[PDB]
């Protein structure tokens, strides 16, 4: 036969190769520190050889020339993991041709961007030798790809582009990219801030956010750049710009729930090579891209690879070929650019907007580079290092070797290049010496953020009868033809017979509540593990046909007036995936990015949070303190004592109490119905933006002694203390009690049972549903409605170092001494678990602490 | 051509073939003349001409029926080739023997399940009712073990089927089990306060069925936390494979101990430590030779459905960034499962790395037994309603190919029904006994009478002599020489600093047969450039390990010992986990894990509250492992200044852990040979200096190394050596940690001969005796105050505050604070602020 037949078939392998593969061979380290294939005749002697091509017939060398330009040259492109045809063929069509050279307009615009980055970094080390910057040197190409990234944006007519990243290059992202005053930046260098400056307890000036407009320099538009608060825990606020941008979306009505598709808020989010391998949380974060209640449209990824993380070589910090290898799972493509070289940095910036915009998903650019300096400007790097350092030691600086090149391009001359640096620098020397000669500031200590917010003179919970009939009758307001599962229509029917008549149980006023400030227009948005139907079973916030599967949800009729009109409000509930760090931090950074929705994460069981503490440290209990940042997200902890074991029974009360300071959250047992009605409805109005954690009941659920009256709903409010109706509405002698029981949830009804059964008037037992901030005021003069009480106890069900005791025993005494001095505690022992395994041991121990509160 | 057809054709298959499989149980989702052409392929004994229809019916029958493969994306083309030449042959036919064995096993899975619906109807068991194929699957993995030869395999898992395998595979007494169900437990399963029965672990010999090897299985405790045991599980297997010389650390690559790693589908995808444990598999700290994963993916977590559990096509696409090949199996087809765990444990020897099983099934029962599935997947259960059982369907395959009779079939599954009937009948026929509270586990180990930690001279001078003693040609970097010279200028003659008594104690104990592992984010340098435990060749970029010098005896035998320190990941949740596991596999070790600072242990915050804080209380599971973790308010900010000793304090309970801060070198020697020569495993939570490493004050004596014990309460040194008269003192401040120091130089300032400074060096158990003691010497005292940088919320007053009053009655009533006002940040932002409020803290003491 024609050899050529067997040299084209070479030829098809050769294309495959480079697409597959192409990425492992290309020139993508600016440093360079790193007989059996059948070749079927095919070899240099074919290169002037036409061959056919999925078509067309192009020459060998041409056919090469191609592949390798596109890559195996400054950018190594990853796609052919990508399921969809379409997506890989668009990659092809726009990596597989000759690019467009920029203008030389273009070129010195790159340039100017090089030299703000290089030029910002040299100047703080003239100025600031011994203070810590995490300089960008051996990354500046990192400005221009940025630049990029947003002008891309803007381009496509989007809102705003929302940035989150760690430390590296933060100053200068902040001064050259989001617009933060460089007189701002040298105040924190000189230690001498404002007092608006110098609020709160604050935080490190790598760790601090900034809001601006970028304006198109070469088209008509502009965007809004905002670039989020973090703390050092590396990765941790990725969830948290996801929800930011999700929140962003909803109230443009673009996005997932949104009218039109355009996702008009862009999450850039950058990261470092070392954390981007290491943390779990990037993993649970990219596993959210796709999910209804999640999907932000596509977030586009920069990594900062330097190759090193602190003195960590990358074989010490990653099991896969690249860092970015985890972002495979989610289809993304993969863009390796070498950072030496700005205008491939630029092009790839732009073709990852393309794409993002194209497909509505996540694209990642994995920028190679290096770290100029130590870890930290004052780390030793050549100790750890000393080849890699010896090898930065003789590479000239991507601004030096960029402005090389347009000065052979004919494009600048040396002293247009060095005037345009001595004029950068002398700007900076300017607003430095100002900033030098502002008056000094003397150092106080911090001061508490408490004072800061305020709940209003004037706010009602209490809603009319009408109200709570309208959501009870919701829930049989079913479409037509609907087919309720028959073991769902009693609780629908329940709903309806409670709304008008009472005995409203703790599921029903939660969906009251939120039911309530559906119908004032407020956006509630729902979520956690199996919280459509509830982990009880008990909340039923979506039905689904039992014939046909399609879905239903009574609150969302609340949106809607009875004359037709819109509320403005909305219900958004959803199941969460199987996470606890990601969907946290999701819900903390929706709540930032829409101070005005009711927003709620439910766990499982309180046991689970654990495993968001870093979030709960790092941004819901301390972000007001450290940054001014305020979140009223909500955290619901199912919690109790019911014999289900030490994962099933605590949400760490102590360890909330504990992190509780300067008023930065609110935290409540609640053991009423409508007490928890009147406790959501207080957060959702008060304009008050803190965040709010609930313990939850269990089997308090379905507790016949753990319902509410209407009264309850329709004339009181939330209530932080409660005394025993018999004391309050009933034929009760206050003056007959010598002994006081003070406590918190469901043992009250426990605590109650036992008082009735022995016809004990000598015992009453007081409730604090509000356990931070304290309630001083209401506790005091409650407690003054007993005047002959000898004796006083904190009986809890947790253990002694668990629960409200460790908090109270030292503080009560200490805040009301005329009252608490002399308070013993009644509870379990001290615990290394939350309970013990045993259902049978736990009914011994709770029959102990009953006994001994009566004894 | 038609051949340029074919090649791509070949590639479809083996790249997306795995879409198109049938590998659902449930089933709820270039011409045809070329078909007798001959094509030349690459056949796996050389070059091959076959006909198309022979081609399409290999790739239909490896890639497109109960088995999807994944494996296109492993960068080895040997592995591909591995592959594709045992999927693209015909598979070994199972003997009829071996068909009744796994119609046996699958008999056992069923039909203990349905025992237990019939006599504990109102418990949770987490049914593998829908997924009894994972026990021949499981059963099929251990036997290929035991056929390679292989030491140990060791399991990890959560819930579903938790109880079957317990019982069916490990070897868990089925009396124990329903013991567990009546709530009747002798003295020894009521031991401490315990868990639930879908966490415990258990212990066997598997014996081949047709061969002729044995294995030992284990199973490992873990908490409801899902997949928080991943890392624990490959700490576990990395210490055994360290004791047997074999693996990563050993004589040998045998990485004789298998971690098999079970998962649910809603869990994996969601769970960032699984990311995270799979980021360690090929680390050379870390790695095991390759875990087994097996996925029972029921295509459900609870009521959610798949489509709002994860954005990737599989629940396994995480596991593909380590280069695992994927098995995407029908969990109707026993035979294929059973072949996939055989070929999935010949990769893992062949490869040495990650396999992943993936056995699509279906939960045949609600989420637990007591929940309606039906409310929330209403179609599901309705499809689930009609499917005959793989149990079932497999007998009726035996019964048709003329395997077995129905006769013994029935008989089969009646007697194994009546051996759990009699079983169960013996249980419930014992008498029941009266239940009590659960008592702390404090007293189950306790320190031996006068433990001596102190060394002689000869030994310090080894240790300093040991930085000195290159290997020839070596070039030591110019910054880094004057710290071995320091070294052993210290050994001799003293002002030994907090560094050198860290690598003190470890180079002692390797020095009497030890094994030390010491881990963390660049440990082997130092967070803050203090350690220097490995010293890296200026020119060459070799390593040099001064401490392993000591695992050789002066006269060139070895004395058992060895110094194993790595950098680690930059992760928090799996490195704690695994070092949590590596003190569990091996208690004689002495492994310890380093925060970068304190302030990011909170990101291991599951592994501290489930394993470390209560693994003895909740399993009877010892860990020795030991916690550093660098504290100090210096001015850095809120992430650079805590460990939070307060969470601790409060986690503190049943003398579980000791929590430690010293203030002097010496005081941190003795601790930790204290620690590594005790003979008790409890975790040791160290708050470790910054900058008081490198505080001129903060030195000490070589008499405290030769002739000292670790002192849990310290006295100034004017008073125990010193002409200082302790009469004169009527204000004491009680303290811990580098403060000491700033509280001591105000004091000889000032010349107050008022005021004395007592250190709590061990936080908890509290020292009370030694405390009540050292006070007794101060009879003048009319006023005690704990002072403390933390804020008020925070350090050791939220507890001691509490506590000291309670349990010291007639020293600490009217004990006051003096600290920092209570914050909801660990810290100021700003260095100046810091320093403001630190001075007031020195002016209030003195004041
Ligand atoms: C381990 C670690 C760093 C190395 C990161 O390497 P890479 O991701 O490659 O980024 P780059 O530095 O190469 O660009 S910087 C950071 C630290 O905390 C600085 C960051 C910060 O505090 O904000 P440090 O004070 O310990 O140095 N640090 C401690 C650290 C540990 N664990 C977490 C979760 N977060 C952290 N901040
Ligand atoms: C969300 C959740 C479960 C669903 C798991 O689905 P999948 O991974 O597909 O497994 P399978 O059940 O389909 O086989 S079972 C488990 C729970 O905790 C039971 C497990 C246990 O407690 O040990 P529960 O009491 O809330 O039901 N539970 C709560 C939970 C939440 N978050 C974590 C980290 N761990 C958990 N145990
Ligand atoms: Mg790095
Ligand atoms: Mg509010
Ligand atoms: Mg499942
Ligand atoms: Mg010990």
């Amino acid at each position: 036969g024609d050899s050529i037949e067997d040299k084209n078939a070479r030829v098809i392998e050769l294309i495959a190769a480079y697409r597959n593969r192409g990425h492992l061979m290309a020139d993508i380290d600016p440093l360079r520190l790193d007989l059996d294939v059948n070749s079927h005749g095919l070899t240099l002697w074919d290169l002037d050889r036409e061959f056919k091509v999925d078509v067309q017939r192009k020459k060998l060398r041409d056919i090469l020339s191609v592949l390798r330009d596109a890559y195996c040259r400054h950018v190594g492109v990853e796609y052919t993991h990508i399921l969809e045809p379409e997506q890989q063929r668009w990659i092809q069509e726009r990596v597989e041709t000759k690019h467009d050279k920029p203008t030389v307009a273009e070129q010195k615009y790159i340039l100017s961007k090089l030299n703000a980055a290089e030029a910002f970094e040299t100047f703080l080390q003239t100025k600031y030798v011994g203070q810590k910057r995490f300089s960008l040197e051996g990354a500046e190409t990192v400005i221009p790809m940025m630049d990029a990234v947003i002008d891309q944006c803007a381009e496509h007519g989007l809102d705003e582009v929302v940035i989150a990243m760690p430390h590296r290059g933060r100053l200068n992202v902040l001064a050259n990219i989001v617009g933060k005053p460089y007189s701002q930046i040298f105040s924190e260098f000189e230690g001498n801030l404002n007092p608006s400056q110098a609020h709160g307890s604050g935080d490190v000036k790598y760790h601090l956010g900034a809001t601006g407009t970028y304006i198109q320099m070469f088209g008509d538009n502009d965007i809004e750049v905002s670039l989020t608060a973090n703390p050092s825990h590396l990765e941790a606020v990725d969830p948290v710009l996801e929800g930011l941008v999700r929140a962003k979306q909803d109230l443009l009505d673009t996005g997932e729930e949104g009218s039109d598709n355009r996702f008009s808020v862009v999450p850039l989010m950058l990261h470092g090579d070392a954390a981007f391998a290491g943390q779990g949380v990037v993993a649970e974060t990219l596993n959210l891209a796709l999910l209804r209640g999640y999907r932000t449209g596509g977030t586009i990824h920069i990594v900062v690879n330097n190759q090193i993380g602190f003195t960590t070589a990358p074989t010490d910090s990653r099991s896969s070929e690249y860092c970015t290898d985890v972002a495979k799972m989610i289809g993304a493509p993969i863009f390796h650019v070498n950072g030496d070289d700005p205008e491939a940095c630029a092009w790839v910036a732009r073709l990852a907007v393309d794409f993002r915009q194209a497909f509505k998903k996540d694209v990642v650019i994995d920028m190679l580079c290096y770290r100029r300096r130590g870890h930290n400007e004052g780390d030793d790097p050549s100790m750890t290092q000393p080849y890699m350092y010896d090898v930065i030691d003789t590479k000239r600086g991507s601004r030096k070797a960029y402005t090389e090149a347009l000065i052979g391009r004919g494009d600048i001359s040396m002293k247009e290049a060095e005037d345009a640096l001595r004029d950068y620098q002398g700007q900076l020397e300017r607003v430095f010496n100002e900033v030098r000669e502002l008056e000094k500031h003397e150092i106080e200590p911090s001061e508490s953020v408490e004072a800061d917010q305020q709940i209003p003179s004037k706010l009602a919970t209490a809603v009319d009868k009408a109200m709570l009939q309208r959501i009870g009758d919701a829930h049989l307001a079913l479409p037509e033809g609907f087919t309720v599962h028959p073991r769902v229509r009693p609780v629908l029917e329940k709903r309806r017979e409670m709304a008008y008549e009472g005995r409203i149980d703790w599921a029903f006023a939660e969906l009251l509540a939120l039911g309530s400030l559906i119908a004032e227009g407020k956006l509630v948005r729902l979520s956690g593990q199996d919280t459509q139907r509830g982990t009880f079973t008990q909340r039923h916030a979506v039905i689904v046909d039992r014939k046909t599967g399609e879905e239903f949800t009574p609150l969302q009729l609340l949106a809607t007036n009875p004359d037709g009109t819109p509320t403005g409000g909305k219900f958004l509930v959803y199941n969460s995936a199987l996470s606890e760090f990601a969907a946290v931090g999701f819900e903390y950074g929706y709540s930032v990015g829409n101070p005005d929705a009711m927003v709620l994460w439910e766990a499982q069981f309180g046991d689970f949070v654990n495993g968001a503490q870093s979030i709960i440290d790092e941004f819901i209990s301390s972000g007001e303190a450290k940054w001014g940042q305020l979140s009223d997200v909500v955290l619901l902890l199912p919690h109790g004592h019911e014999g289900q074991g030490p994962d099933h029974t605590s949400g760490r009360i102590e360890r909330f109490l504990q992190l509780w300071a300067e008023g930065s959250m609110t935290i409540a047992m609640p053991s009423t119905p409508a007490n928890y009605f009147h406790l959501l409805r207080r957060h959702g109005k008060d304009g008050i933006q803190r965040p709010l954690i609930v313990f939850t009941p269990k089997s308090m659920l379905r507790n016949k002694a753990a319902v509410s009256d209407i009264r309850d709903f329709t004339e009181s409010k939330f209530r932080s203390v409660l005394e025993e109706p018999m004391y309050t509405d009933g034929e009760g002698d206050r003056n007959k009690v010598t002994r006081l029981l003070l406590t918190s949830g469901k043992i009250y009804y426990e605590l109650a049972a036992r008082k009735a059964k022995e016809n004990r008037e000598d015992v009453a037992i007081v409730r604090i549903e509000q356990l931070a901030p304290l309630p001083r005021r209401r506790l005091a003069e409650t407690l003054d409605r007993y005047p002959n009480v000898k004796e006083k106890f904190w009986v809890q069900e947790e253990p002694a170092n668990q629960g409200a005791w460790p908090s109270f025993g030292l503080t009560l005494p200490e805040i009301l001494p005329d009252h608490f001095t002399g308070l013993k505690r009644i509870s379990r022992r001290a615990m290394s678990a939350p309970s013990s395994g045993s259902s049978k041991v736990h009914a011994v121990e709770q029959q102990e602490i009953l006994d001994t509160a009566f004894g």
